């Protein structure tokens, strides 16, 4: 059995029914605080290795540090439940051991709901809509998968991946498959190019996209494989490291927007 997953804003998220109308954008102004809720359902009798979740969100949007709360069943975690860590554009939240305590080996379904904010920044256009990303990293091996980081071109709309891969202890190995990737539109959600990265190579690049507009690479499941993002250091690079984890594709919600209009 598979855990599940959704992401909303507060009081909307529900892994067994998503919301219907999500794809519309909600209306802010600059300024707003945004409250958002993730939330995740874990099957009886899990054996989880790893427990992570990790989320990023485009450049409208403005990280609220200090407000992500993390609970199972509607209690709160202790604080050695778990470890976060907070950037500027996101988050990363895994389970410790004594986390994984509490949703493994249970004889019902768990639910984990993580909360936070952000605010709605002046770096939003009218019109053109802001979001998030969000994955489930999880397996009964230790999973070094996390969600992809959004990136703008460089000035000339060119934007290349490059790629490496490491076996399950992080030692660099040959490309384990040909590595396909969507580019999707990271504000908007459509898939803009696939790209394909054969054996032989380590990079690939996206040319003529829009200079303004941040898009993120979408590793298609590779079998046995987890894909953890770097952080991004320029504009027009996104670097992606494949660790032989041999766990099931994370989970990826459907993602919420929001849009300001003049």
């Amino acid at each position: 059995a598979k855990p599940k997953i959704d992401k909303d804003f507060k009081g909307k998220a529900n892994p067994d029914t998503p919301r219907v109308d999500k794809d519309t954008p909600v209306n802010h102004q600059v300024g707003d605080v945004v409250e958002y809720e993730i939330v995740t359902k874990i099957p009886a009798l899990a054996n989880y290795a790893t427990a992570n979740w990790s989320d990023r969100m485009t450049e409208g949007l403005a990280f609220n540090k200090g407000t992500v709360k993390v609970t199972v069943d509607d209690v709160a975690l202790e604080a050695g439940d778990y470890a976060l860590t907070e950037v500027a554009t996101g988050f990363d939240l895994k389970l410790t051991d004594a986390g994984l305590a509490k949703v493994n080996d249970q004889n019902a379904e768990k639910t984990v709901k993580i909360t936070y904010s952000a605010t709605l920044n002046d770096k939003a256009i009218v019109e053109v809509p802001e979001s998030n990303d969000v994955t489930f990293n999880y397996g009964n091996n230790p999973d070094h998968g996390n969600t992809p980081k959004p990136n703008k071109p460089n000035e000339n709309g060119d934007l290349t991946l490059t790629k490496t891969w490491v076996d399950a202890t992080g030692a660099p190995i040959p490309a384990g498959a040909e590595a396909t990737f969507d580019l999707v539109n990271a504000q908007a959600g459509k898939v803009v190019q696939t790209v394909t990265l054969t054996t032989d190579k380590n990079t690939v690049t996206v040319n003529g996209l829009d200079k303004n507009t941040e898009y993120k690479f979408v590793e298609r499941s590779i079998k046995g494989y987890s894909a953890d993002y770097q952080e991004i250091t320029t504009a027009g690079e996104i670097a992606v490291k494949n660790w032989k984890d041999e766990n099931p594709k994370p989970l990826d919600p459907t993602e919420p927007k929001v849009v300001t209009y003049g």
